[PDB]
């Protein structure tokens, strides 16, 4: 059942699992932001599109003081990422699984202030638009809702998983590759049904 | 081995005949004329690369699209001079697939290219070339340029830091290894300084 899949990603979560996001073609693996390790980023890097993004929310993103990247956001989706960001110390090229995590466990530490983040730089911040997935139905607010949900900060790593010939991942594709991870399969639907009822 | 000049020379060609060059100065770029690159190509750089593939332009190419500099103060620690990302206003729906960034790369070099030919942000990264190449900034972005120009091409072409899968980065070894296993020219930014102080 939807709440089932539900509740079944948030342990996922807990666990320090990933999940595989769905919705309507896409497939994204999601992990929180503050349990994901460079062997997991590797594998994002290894079978995402390597775009790797940092899910925040609008306080996560006054608190570092990024400004959104466009004034007059005309993407199809307006998919909304801010300015991006380099971890100002512990990185070289920022570009490593290692030094894409640094970057993003300076992002959410505790207490992080903008003088611990250089612009631009190689992990991409998307601030979740308020309401999650009820107001925008998109990767970005089901990464939020399920990592608060979860009983995360608001704040967990993104990406879209690529087949190997360049092509986007189809569900049985990133069914397949969740089940070979551990990785718990949800949809952005299943986490629209839990919400309107709770 | 050879020479500065022979190297440099020898990859000139190989971006003619629309085949990929390893740029190293450590770190090593996959980088293609943004002219001829195939889908299978951007597949394979986003198979190998960072994934987070950039499309090198110049200073007029920016203005002539209307592409603000992301950052007003540039705080990274090579200045690296990303402008605000892009997407194919067409011809395009997700963004990301190999296909998809292509097409956005295409749609952003096409001859009389107009800002409402493109999307921001999306997922094609463009940098900003410096103004005096590799001799005013010795960085893969103006290797990139450099490299373009001089095999007689657009002055826009894609670049991308080649991962092993582990996640580190390759280092020269690799690259050439790499390279060597793609009819991939190996080319050093060193070389191409001196090339280019010489002539």
């Amino acid at each position: 059942t939807p709440f089932e899949r539900v509740e079944l990603a948030l342990d996922a979560l807990r666990e320090g699992r990933g999940v595989m996001v769905l919705d309507d073609n896409e497939g994204d693996m999601i992990f929180p932001a503050e349990t994901m390790t460079v062997e997991q980023m590797a594998l994002t890097i290894r079978h995402g599109s390597g775009i790797v993004c940092l899910c925040i929310t609008e306080d996560r993103r006054k608190q570092l003081d990024l400004p959104m990247m466009v004034e007059n956001n005309t993407s199809a989706y307006g998919t909304g990422f801010t300015v991006t960001i380099e971890a100002a110390e512990g990185v070289t090229t920022g570009v490593s699984a290692a030094d894409r995590v640094t970057t993003v466990r300076a992002a959410i530490k505790d207490g992080a202030k903008p003088s611990d983040l250089n612009r631009p730089g190689h992990v991409f911040p998307l601030r979740a638009q308020a309401g999650g997935v009820l107001t925008r139905g998109g990767h970005t607010e089901a990464t939020i809702d399920l990592m608060t949900l979860a009983g995360f900060k608001p704040a967990g790593v993104l990406c879209e998983l690529t087949n190997d010939d360049g092509t986007m991942a189809r569900a049985p594709e990133c069914i397949a590759f969740a089940g070979q991870h551990n990785m718990a399969v949800v949809t952005i639907e299943d986490l629209v049904a839990y919400r309107q009822a709770h």
